[PDB]
């Protein structure tokens, strides 16, 4: 137990970067998805003789609806998932007592927004795909290989370096939004990221003060 | 009368939206605006027999100037419904004790000064384009729709984005000022977003701690 | 004596804008200039027995050697009129009793570093006649003027610009360095723009709530 | 003794510049480098018989490795000279005492931060080269050396002035990643430059008001 709760935040990182990219990219490894789930249902398991009913009322219904397998596009219920990030929600009094602690959370909170953006970012570009103008034909046809198309660890490279820089603000001009669905989910990017900078980058300047 | 307040004060949002965007776009419903306008008549009617002596020498004139029809350039002449922001600018300690309305408010105004940047931006460009130079050209050129030229949804979404990284310093690329005018008018806005991003999102960053 | 100082404060802002613009883009009014300098020649007579030796002491060689007509390329000895700078300086004990003065003097610094910036900028960029290489071929190649070149207005109004979008850190895309001499400007810049930041843009912010 | 320590501190400076350029740019003069090492055996054997013993067991080893010399990938092991920086930071006591001097180390650690990145970025360029695609490509074609190819002067000033760039989010648009090496560099970059130009320049911010 000392060690369980710093292994289901590892579990939840590796679901929350594994679940949006293979909604976004991969749906077009399964052991490594069954043993998360394994491990997970240990934790729910073990989370349960009197105070079995104070769970019941508390979060056992999210952790249930997150924990319970859908198999039976179907691929899409998948994002069920992404509800395991209420554990470590609901458990921050554990993760606050470090401050290197704090500094790793708020580069993973960072960086999974970063990654969440960018599957969003992709998942608009090969929507309007099919039906020159976007941004998946301009990054093809930037690193020689013309639209076939670039392969898939090339489009998730431009997403995520894409959104790292538009969140960050630096903005290279490499990748530019040109449709107007493009343009109006940088104007969202834009917003996000002036409130994520305005909480997280001056966060991080007052605990490295410390 | 709270309700009443804040259904005011999304009135007067109503408006800081859409007068200045019929000012600079449609020129060249409405049965929403007279609604509007038949609203603050009602509003400046509950507003009053002691205390209208009291009012009569206060705010009376300003609400009067903005609630008067020009209904004989009309299009112009109408916005003077700007002058209502007063109506929500007087009373902003009523708009004070959330704590997070006061972040949304924020929000919102940011978003505000975006949209009136982005009204003169296009109207320097329209009052430019008929004399490649140019933002318009250069955005009915990118965007597929060469010079009749983009639609109003492109051009507004291509001002408001452009504004919007102009304000946030991201500097995309995709378009950027090429004359004289459009040199000048981002310089001041520059300035201007330097100055006011500076204030807003140190507020923001203030207010977040609470 | 009790607004002589505010003139003053004017005079010497007039001279730093004036003084490095004929410098460097007019070197190729002069009533104006004139004026300005019989008004200084007024001003240190002014508050010019007891006290004599106390000045004498003190700022005279400064005021003087600021104040010699230079008449007799010879025009770049000109530029020492800039040492009257200091008088705003030691006058800001009394310029700094206002907020609002503090918030426009320090605006007025940030607009008169990038004035200077951008004069050095065309100076660098003039160095470069005797060589689609360099800001100035570029600028004439946009605007639809290739080198005759663009106008003093336009190649002002690109310096300034570029400029304030690199203080500002926006990076426009129109003008970017393509030379060692602006590459290296542009690192200074650039380091000067970070180390300014820090200071004005920290001091507005906390100026705002004062 | 502290001039001598402050001459440490610059030899230090002067090795943390001079050691990654000779690895990465002149890959392909001895008499500084031999004064230098010659000056920091001076420096160990000042360091050393009461207390020969106390820095035995500190220091003694960490000092001894970066100074032993490895005259005999043969070339490439001169890069353990960069162990020498845990010199100036085991007697921060001294370098901080000084507000300006601090304010002078983080200017000098933000130049070094630029430097070390510019010489990794250019190491991957270098690595890539051989195999448009690429930033030396393109920065051939656009400086008027098309790949011979563009001088180390070159190669070194373009490199620093990009790495200046993404570390201030500015972002000009003449040096952009297009390789997938090149991304995740740039992605790295834009984390760490987020962190370092936070902490540094609220470091800076709070520095100047004393
Ligand atoms: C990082 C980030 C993410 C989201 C929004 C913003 C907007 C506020 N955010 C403050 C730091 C600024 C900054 O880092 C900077 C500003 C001016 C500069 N001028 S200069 C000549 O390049 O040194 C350099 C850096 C950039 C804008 N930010």
């Amino acid at each position: 137990k000392a060690v369980w709760d710093w292994l289901i935040l590892l579990l939840v990182i590796y679901t929350a970067v594994f679940t949006p990219y293979s909604a976004a990219f991969l749906l077009k490894l399964a052991v490594v998805d069954l043993i998360v789930d394994i491990m997970f249902i240990v934790d729910i398991l073990i989370n349960f003789g009197r105070i079995a009913v104070h769970y019941f009322k508390g979060w056992f219904l999210i952790d249930m609806v997150a924990a319970i397998p859908f198999d039976l596009l179907i691929g899409l219920l998948k994002t069920a998932r992404l509800l395991r990030l209420v554990r470590v929600a609901r458990k921050l009094d554990r993760y606050s007592e470090y401050g290197a602690a704090v500094l790793f959370l708020l580069m993973c909170t960072f960086a999974l927004i970063a990654h969440w953006l960018a599957c969003i970012w992709y998942a608009i570009g090969n929507m309007e795909q099919p039906h020159r103008i976007g941004w998946l034909h301009n990054l093809g046809d930037q690193i020689g290989k013309p639209y076939g198309g670039p392969s898939i660890k090339d489009k998730y490279v431009t997403a995520l370096y894409f959104t790292f820089s538009s969140l960050t603000s630096v903005g290279f001009g490499n990748v530019s939004p040109n449709t107007n669905s493009e343009k109006i989910f940088s104007i969202c990017v834009m917003l996000i990221g002036s409130l994520m900078y305005a909480s997280i980058f001056g966060n991080v300047s007052a605990i490295i003060q410390r």
